[PDB]
């Protein structure tokens, strides 16, 4: 039995290293949003709430985790607070991650009502509400779902604890049925699966909208060819009728030129339709050839801009999804071990070294988001560079 202070020293040193890095990187995130107005939008207010949770992992939850690893004598309800506060921060992170996903879904599904629906003022009230809910969920053991009524009195006496005190150890005070059914299944797993469903909807909506843009374009170019090889006024008329509906369909500084572009296009379709309906096939076909000028000078530019805007939303949603996936990857090992402890009382408990490895992996999640923003989001990377240089 090696002196406990040796493995303790390794664990604590690693925790302190993670705390340092979590504070530094997430303070940098908050400083970038505060300073750069191109980063001040509703999405990034949830990003800052998430960075605040991660700063508090470094400032409070890691010092608390170091403390509870010692099994020090404590009043049981004080022990519960330092065991459960990290659950508040994890719960807050979950709400922020779900909000980021929903925000991006609203942006890609209804971009015309996004700015009217999702405002800074409503985001700050959602954030406040979510922090209150996170305290209620993470500190639910303090409302009475705890093991303080059944203290491990032999362990308390062996350590010389005083009356009313327990050896402060996570699995002695926090019930495992709370950890598995309430904290993990209800409060973590279900929101993460909801997030997964929202991201699937985002990527499907993007794929569908890019397919629609390409379809409208091909319909435009195919019907031009229909008109070119029609042999009567009625065929020209039918192809132009369709083109007119599609152009109006697609019509739903750069905005002035693209509105001007579609105005010309509808006007030119209308000129060609009138000629067709007068039975003037050749005149109608020549009028339709003028549509190629508008297609080259305006419609193609609209198509390329619309595509590039959707491709940026896909890239941005992938970045946010990577962050949600990394939260799941860093926290799942600990939840899964708790499931074994709880559901398999005939299995030997996960060994101590694995418990602490899973705890430090969960804490490491508070380090990683600044790196994802730096690597995947030019505007953050550039603001980070400017802050670090100045
Ligand atoms: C806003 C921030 C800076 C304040 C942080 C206050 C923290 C450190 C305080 C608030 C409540 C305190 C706990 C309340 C009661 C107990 C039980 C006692 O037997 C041992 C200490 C212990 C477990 C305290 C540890 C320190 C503690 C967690
Ligand atoms: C989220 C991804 C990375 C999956 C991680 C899976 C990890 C957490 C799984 C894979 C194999 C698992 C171990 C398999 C066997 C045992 C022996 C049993 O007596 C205690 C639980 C314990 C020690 C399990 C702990 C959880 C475990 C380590
Ligand atoms: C989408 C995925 C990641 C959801 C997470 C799946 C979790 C809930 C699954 C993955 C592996 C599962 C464990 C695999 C094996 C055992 C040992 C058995 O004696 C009791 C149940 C128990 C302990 C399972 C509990 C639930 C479990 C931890
Ligand atoms: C990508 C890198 C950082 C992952 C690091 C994984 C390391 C830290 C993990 C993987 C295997 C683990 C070891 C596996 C077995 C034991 C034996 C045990 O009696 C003491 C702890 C010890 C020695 C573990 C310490 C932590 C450990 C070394
Ligand atoms: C964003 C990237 C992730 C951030 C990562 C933050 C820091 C984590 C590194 C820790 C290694 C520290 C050295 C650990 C060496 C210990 C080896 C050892 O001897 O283990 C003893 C054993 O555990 C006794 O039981
Ligand atoms: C023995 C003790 C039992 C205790 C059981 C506790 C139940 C938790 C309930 C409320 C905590 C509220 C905490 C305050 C949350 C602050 C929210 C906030 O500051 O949000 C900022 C906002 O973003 C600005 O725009
Ligand atoms: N099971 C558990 N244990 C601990 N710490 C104690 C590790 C341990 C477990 C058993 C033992 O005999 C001695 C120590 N922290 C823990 N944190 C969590 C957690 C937080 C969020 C999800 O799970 N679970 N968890
Ligand atoms: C896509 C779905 C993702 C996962 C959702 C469902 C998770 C359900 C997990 C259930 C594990 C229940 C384990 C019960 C073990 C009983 C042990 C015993 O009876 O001795
Ligand atoms: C993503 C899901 C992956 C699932 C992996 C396979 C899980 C099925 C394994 C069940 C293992 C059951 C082992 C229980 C052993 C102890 C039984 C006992 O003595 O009570
Ligand atoms: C996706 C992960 C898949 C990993 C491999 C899955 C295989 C898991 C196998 C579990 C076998 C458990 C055997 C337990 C024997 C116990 C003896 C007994 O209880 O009588
Ligand atoms: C992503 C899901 C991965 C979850 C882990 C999958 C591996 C599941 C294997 C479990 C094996 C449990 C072995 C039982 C050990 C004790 C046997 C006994 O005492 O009866
Ligand atoms: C994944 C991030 C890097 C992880 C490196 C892991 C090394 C440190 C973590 C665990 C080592 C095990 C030491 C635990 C000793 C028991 C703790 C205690 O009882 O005080
Ligand atoms: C860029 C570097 C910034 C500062 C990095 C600091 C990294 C080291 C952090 C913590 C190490 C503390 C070591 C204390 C050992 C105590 C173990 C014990 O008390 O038993
Ligand atoms: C000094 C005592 C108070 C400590 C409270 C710490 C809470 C977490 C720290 C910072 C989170 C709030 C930072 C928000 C600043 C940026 C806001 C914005 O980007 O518009
Ligand atoms: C335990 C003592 C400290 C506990 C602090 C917990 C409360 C955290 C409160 C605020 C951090 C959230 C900051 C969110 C800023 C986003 C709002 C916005 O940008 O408009
Ligand atoms: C988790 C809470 C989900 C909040 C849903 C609405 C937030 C989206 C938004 O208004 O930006
Ligand atoms: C806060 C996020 C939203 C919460 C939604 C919760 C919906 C409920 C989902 C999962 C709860 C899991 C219930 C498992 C019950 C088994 C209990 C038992 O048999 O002892
Ligand atoms: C959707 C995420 C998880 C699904 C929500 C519901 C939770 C999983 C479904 C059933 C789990 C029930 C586990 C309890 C079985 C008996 C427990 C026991 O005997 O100890
Ligand atoms: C499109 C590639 C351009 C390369 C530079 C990147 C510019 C910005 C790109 C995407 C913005 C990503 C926004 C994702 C929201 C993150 C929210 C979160 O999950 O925390
Ligand atoms: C419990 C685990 C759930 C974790 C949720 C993590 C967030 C989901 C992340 C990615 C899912 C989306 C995968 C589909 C990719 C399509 C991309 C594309 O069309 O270009
Ligand atoms: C990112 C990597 C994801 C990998 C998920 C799966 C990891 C677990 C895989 C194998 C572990 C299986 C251990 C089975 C132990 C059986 C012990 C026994 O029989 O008692
Ligand atoms: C990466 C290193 C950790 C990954 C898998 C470790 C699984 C070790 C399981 C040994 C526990 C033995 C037992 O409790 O039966
Ligand atoms: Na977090």
């Amino acid at each position: 039995g090696a002196p406990p202070i040796m493995g303790s020293s390794v664990y604590i040193t690693v925790e302190l290293a993670i705390a340092v890095l979590a504070i530094l990187g997430n303070v940098l995130v908050c400083w970038a949003v505060w300073l750069n107005s191109n980063l001040q939008n509703v999405t990034n207010y949830f990003v800052v709430s998430l960075a605040a949770a991660d700063i508090l992992v470094g400032v409070l939850a890691i010092p608390f985790a170091i403390t509870i690893s010692t099994g020090f004598c404590a009043a049981c309800h004080g022990c519960l607070f330092i065991a459960c506060f990290v659950l508040v921060l994890a719960q807050s992170s979950i709400f922020s991650l779900l909000a980021i996903a929903i925000d991006r879904y609203i942006a890609i599904a209804i971009p015309l009502r996004y700015n009217g629906l999702v405002t800074g003022t409503r985001a700050a009230g959602i954030i406040a509400i979510c922090w209150v809910l996170s305290f209620a969920i993470g500190l639910t053991p303090m409302l009475g779902w705890n093991n303080c009524g059944q203290p491990k009195e032999g362990k308390a006496h062996s350590q010389g604890c005083g009356e009313g005190q327990v050896a402060c150890l996570f699995e002695d005070v926090v019930p495992m049925n709370y950890m598995v059914y309430f904290n993990f299944f209800a409060c973590v797993l279900v929101p993460l699966l909801l997030m997964l469903g929202v991201y699937l909807r985002i990527f499907a909506a993007a794929r569908r909208q890019l397919a629609d843009l390409e379809d409208n374009w091909e319909t435009l170019n195919d019907n031009l060819k229909v008109i070119e090889k029609a042999d009567n006024a009625a065929q020209v008329k039918d192809a132009l009728t369709k083109m007119r509906a599609a152009a109006l369909d697609a019509q739903k500084p750069e905005m002035k030129d693209f509105r001007h572009g579609f105005d010309i296009l509808v006007g030119q379709i209308d000129d060609a339709l009138k000629l067709a309906n007068e039975g003037k096939v050749k005149e109608a076909q020549a009028a339709a050839e003028q549509l190629k000028t508008t297609r080259n000078a305006y419609i193609q530019k609209y198509l390329e801009r619309a595509r590039s805007t959707l491709q940026k939303e896909v890239h941005a949603a992938k970045s946010a999804a990577i962050i949600a996936g990394l939260f799941a990857l860093c926290w799942l090992p600990l939840h899964i071990i708790n499931c074994f402890t709880f559901f398999c009382p005939d299995c030997s408990h996960a060994p101590l070294w694995l418990m602490y490895l899973a705890i430090v992996l969960a804490h490491t999640n508070s380090v990683v988001n600044p790196f994802i923003y730096a690597y995947r989001i030019r505007e953050f990377r550039q603001t980070f560079r400017k802050i670090i240089r100045s």
